[PDB]
């Protein structure tokens, strides 16, 4: 329970929403996301960018940062530890601020699921991010096309048998510089869309297969540029 409350993103703070108080008067480059819980049908319409997942207006911000560059995502003390991490990009296709989310086409940048061990007495990314100080930190591709884009952290917890708990926020980002490189066909996805209870990773009770050590992420291959 939680998500991204704040960004570094190379070398400069960004504060994010403040869920449970109102839109008004808020302002950041995060979409607005209203509570603390989990979004628990893999097929949910707001899954992109949470509920409500609402641009700011005249309040959006951007983060402005070149291809190549380093962002940090932060989180609250996090109170779960089994379940992937995920790190995605959607080109907004015109002003990000203005884009529907579920319509645009999502890469993924980076993701850890299963490091070592077993399902439910191994090593997950998610107790990575608690570890390193409740934040993930991975660079946007250097080969990236400018553009504007979104910014999507995911966290996938699935300590509750067959029930997955997606926990999704999002950035708004200018990508400038690169090498004009835009993610192939096969490693772009819709969301929702790229997730289901028919996939392995999302329909899961790790309780009933303790010694398994494999973890199949659900969503595409990671595009690293
Ligand atoms: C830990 O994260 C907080 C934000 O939650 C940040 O203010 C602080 O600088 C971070 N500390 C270190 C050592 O990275
Ligand atoms: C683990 O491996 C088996 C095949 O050996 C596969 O059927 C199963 O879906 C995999 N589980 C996950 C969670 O990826
Ligand atoms: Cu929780
Ligand atoms: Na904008």
């Amino acid at each position: 329970h939680g998500g991204v409350l704040a960004y570094s993103l190379a070398g400069t703070w960004y504060n994010g929403f403040v869920p449970y108080n109102t839109p008004t008067g808020q302002s950041t480059i995060q979409r607005e996301w209203d509570t603390y819980n989990p979004i628990t049908d893999p097929t949910d319409a707001s899954i992109s960018c949470n509920i409500n997942g609402a641009s700011l207006g005249s309040a959006q911000k951007s983060a402005t940062v070149a291809a190549g560059s380093s962002v940090t995502a932060y989180w609250n003390q996090w109170p779960h530890t089994i379940g992937p991490v995920m790190v995605y990009m959607a080109n907004c296709g015109g002003d990000c601020t203005t884009a529907t989310t579920s319509s645009l086409e999502w890469f993924k940048i980076n993701q850890v699921g299963l490091v070592s061990g077993t399902l439910t007495s191994g090593t997950w990314g998610m107790g990575q991010l608690v570890a390193n100080n409740n934040s993930w930190t991975t660079s946007i591709p250097s080969s990236l096309a400018a553009g504007n884009y979104i910014l999507r952290h995911e966290l996938l917890a699935i300590h509750t048998s067959n029930q997955p708990q997606f926990y999704p926020e999002c950035a708004q980002l200018i990508v400038t510089g690169g090498e004009g490189a835009t993610p192939p066909a096969s490693y772009l996805v819709k969301l929702p869309g790229a997730y289901s209870m028919s996939d392995p990773g999302v329909n899961i009770d790790i309780y009933s297969h303790e010694t398994e050590t494999n973890y199949t992420i659900p969503g595409p291959a990671v595009w690293q540029g």
